[PDB]
């Protein structure tokens, strides 16, 4: 419901005003979910954090292998609207845990997802994400995942993957961003902007009515929210010549409580958009 439409000059100055950024940010309700919503034996095992749960109206429900079982059907994931409110542009989800690797691949297959964006640093693979792709090939619950190529670039690692289940084969692009900064200073913005632009281009290459793009980080709200907000605001800047990070953050929180978890993250999105505006203007 909140909105602050930024032209270029205000955007550049806003990104460098931490006192106003924190005043604005902490006015936005988190919209977290009451745990009573998911009173199911065994459900805690499927969540990394007891208080970060999928809002029920936008939750992704797994339809295989038992849609009548609420535990089997549960994954900590929500559909996320994109630019202009387009439905189901993204799915935001937690990094898989050991017990949810197969569920994650069930979601990828169910949703026809063509692109995964993973935002976890290499030193965080003991806490913030279980390595869920194979060196060559693995099958989780009837989804056969084959890594055909690993492309290492400075700003991300891209895996080209083939998914086979039955007689059907589909491609998948897995982008792993490992450059998330400890201090969210402007000099750390270029790699994230590059990732956003690369993924935007890959999404367009999927053609009309692209299926949902899965984005994840540890809890599926902080870095994930930054990535999605930046992606939406880049389209807004190109189409409208302005950025409304506040409105975008409010929209994201409606879809999944907690999106953009910290004020440092909120400021980082402003640094990224300020950088992009400078690039576009040249």
């Amino acid at each position: 419901s909140m909105s602050r439409v930024l032209q270029a000059e205000e955007l550049h100055e806003k990104a460098l005003d931490p006192f106003l950024l924190q005043a604005e940010f902490f006015e936005i309700p988190m919209n977290f979910v009451d745990p009573k919503e998911y009173d199911i034996p065994g459900l805690v095992r499927k969540n990394r954090y007891k208080t970060i749960l999928p809002n029920p109206h936008s939750r992704v429900c797994l339809t295989s292998p038992d849609p009548d079982d609420p535990l089997s059907s549960y994954i900590n994931a929500n559909y996320i609207r994109g630019y202009g409110g387009e439905e189901k542009v993204y799915i935001a989800t937690q990094g898989p845990i050991v017990s949810t690797v197969a569920d994650f691949w069930r979601m990828v297959w169910q949703e026809h997802t063509p692109i995964i964006v993973m935002i976890t640093n290499i030193e965080e693979m003991n806490e913030k994400c279980t390595e869920y792709w194979p060196e060559e090939q693995v099958a989780y619950d009837g989804v056969e995942i084959t890594v055909q190529k690993v492309i290492h670039t400075e700003d991300y690692r891209l895996r080209l993957i083939s998914l086979k289940s039955g007689t059907e084969e589909r491609g998948l692009k897995h982008y792993w961003f490992t450059s998330w900064p400890d201090q969210k200073t402007p000099d750390r913005a270029p790699p994230l902007l590059h990732l956003v632009r690369e993924v935007e281009e890959a999404a367009q290459q999927e053609g009309p009515h692209c299926a949902p793009i899965i984005v994840h980080c540890s809890a599926g709200i902080g870095r994930t929210g930054c990535f999605i907000a930046t992606s939406i605001c880049c389209q807004q800047l190109r189409q409208e010549g302005v950025v409304d990070i506040l409105k975008t953050t409010c929209q994201l929180r409606q879809d999944r409580g907690g999106m953009i978890q910290t004020c440092e993250q909120y400021q980082f999105v402003h640094h990224v958009m300020s950088l992009y505006e400078k690039q576009l203007s040249h």
